[PDB]
């Protein structure tokens, strides 16, 4: 509806698959070559199916900090038949706050959904479902099952990834240019 909204359904419409698990269905975001990001609570194993055809899992690292603090990121490297475009250039590359997000959510529960968010706080540490969790965005927004997964953009960045929230606020962990150095 706006530029915020234009950057947001570009990122979708190239850089999402949906991806399910036996945790659920997800909004997943493709990063480059054949890696892509979804929260950690997914528990992607050995075999994911990725729009539904399945899919042999190459590699999966749930990332933690290094004082062993959970991230709720988990890279997955897929074999699949074709790469994503190359977003690692709309990373941003330090925690930081931001103003006007929109998060972004592709399933067969939530097609082509778009949620303006507002502003987005460096929240930092999240008692997340019990599990001590850092780099946690937040935004004012009541945000539902069915939107993990969901990408988190302003204008030009790539910011972060939903993994839940409270019933008045949402919370997404950081994506970071350094976790995708190859
Ligand atoms: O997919 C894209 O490149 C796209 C759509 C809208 N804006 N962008 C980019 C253009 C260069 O600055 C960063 C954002």
């Amino acid at each position: 509806m706006g530029p915020g909204f234009d950057f947001a359904q570009a990122i979708m419409k190239k850089n999402t698959v949906i991806a399910r698990t036996e945790k659920g269905e997800f909004t997943m975001l493709g990063v480059y070559d054949r890696v892509a990001v979804i929260p950690t609570h997914a528990s992607v194993g050995e075999i994911i199916y990725i729009n539904d055809v399945e899919t042999r899992v190459l590699d999966a690292c749930a990332l933690r900090d290094l004082t062993d603090t959970n991230l709720e990121i988990t890279i997955v490297k897929l074999d699949r038949n074709q790469k994503f475009r190359d977003i690692r250039h709309f990373l941003p590359r330090c925690e930081d706050d931001y103003n006007d997000a929109v998060l972004s959510v592709h399933t067969s529960k939530f097609p082509n959904m778009y949620i303006p968010v507002g502003q987005v706080t460096n929240y930092g540490f999240l008692n997340l479902g019990g599990t001590p969790t850092h780099r946690i965005l937040m935004y004012n927004f009541p945000t539902r099952a069915g939107q993990c997964g969901g990408v988190v953009t302003t204008t030009g960045k790539v910011i972060g990834i939903h993994v839940g929230g409270n019933g008045a606020q949402g919370f997404a962990a950081m994506l970071l240019h350094s976790y995708f150095t190859d």
